[PDB]
């Protein structure tokens, strides 16, 4: 019946999320550290499974400097790829069109959450769908529509605010050196 | 860390996925697993391309699911032939993750267990629950390592509040045994 206002969302922080592409069918685990003040993000590929072997890289982007670095886990074989969008922070835009609140659990152990969209009145177009807690406004999950058609979903969990060790979002040596074309997923 | 007890009555909310047209579909639910029986009601955030909403009555121990469009309550008797599966953690899961979801003054615990055999590279089934009361989160089920479905459980109240939800109106004699199509 009242409708909220959106809350401000950390801009530095360290977890891990669950990132699903509608044009795989996959879901990717990895660690990630977010730093909005300097419009960067690492994401390291982790593993719950060893099922089917995949490759695992570690990403850094940079955005002020317009470039993502993926960095072969092991072997820190690095590739240059130009990062050519534009910033956008995990947060909440203050005109986001507020669609629901709601509980995440169940009586005595729940939390509330609300879903914040970009859909505007009366149009039934979303582009772009977050889920953020209602206290501390930490991100729970990101969604990016299309033709009314889920393009990407992440999930987060495990955040803690700041971020433990900055070095991570330094590159290794092998990044000056590094190729231009991005390496691929498998052993196989 | 151990399978926990799903509660075997609640109701609540859901947000159900399909990878095949890339959708989201969202309705109350009531759960009942003592009697083996769901009842699922389509809701909307929106008004969209026009799409008829249905309630369906999925009656197990019957073998039959009742599909009734909302306003007019024209009703369809189609029979169910997946056998009873309860949502909840079997005892013989693979315990996979655990993580928390918020942060310090609102954060919750949830375990991520699933259907894989480690050695033998097969998974067709995930699910989440919270922690320490086994309330369920999300479900998800897998076809060679491809998300087939999954949904999301919201706003889970202990209990059915009213058991009448799982008998199908008078019209449900007429039974029309095609299902009604989506569209307008
Ligand atoms: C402002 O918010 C609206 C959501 O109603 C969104 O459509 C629009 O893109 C936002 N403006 C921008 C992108 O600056
Ligand atoms: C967008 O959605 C409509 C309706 O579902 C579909 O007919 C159309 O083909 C889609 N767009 C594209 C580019 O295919
Ligand atoms: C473990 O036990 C069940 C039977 O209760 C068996 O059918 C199931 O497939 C096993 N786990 C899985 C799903 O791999």
């Amino acid at each position: 019946h009242h409708t909220p206002q959106p809350c401000q969302a950390p801009q530095q922080w360290e977890g891990r999320q669950v990132l699903y592409q509608q044009s795989s069918g996959h879901n990717n685990r990895a660690l990630v550290s977010y730093d909005g003040l300097n419009q960067r993000v690492r994401v390291l590929d982790e593993r719950k499974a060893l099922i089917p072997c995949k490759r695992l890289f570690e990403y850094i982007l940079l955005y002020k400097e317009g470039v993502m670095f993926q960095i072969e886990q092991a072997t820190k074989q690095c590739a240059k790829i130009p990062l050519v969008e534009s910033w956008d922070p995990l947060d909440i835009p203050q005109n986001s069109t507020f669609e629901d609140q709601y509980s995440i659990g169940g009586p005595q152990e729940q939390i509330l959450v609300q879903e914040w969209s970009d859909r505007r009145t009366a149009r039934s177009y979303e582009t772009w769908i977050g889920v953020y807690t209602a206290k501390d406004c930490y991100p729970v999950q990101e969604t990016f529509i299309r033709n009314y058609t889920v393009v990407m979903s992440t999930r987060f969990f495990d955040v803690q605010l700041g971020i433990k060790d900055p070095s991570v979002f330094t590159p290794p040596s092998t990044c000056q050196a590094a190729q231009p074309e991005k390496m691929s997923d498998g052993c196989s």
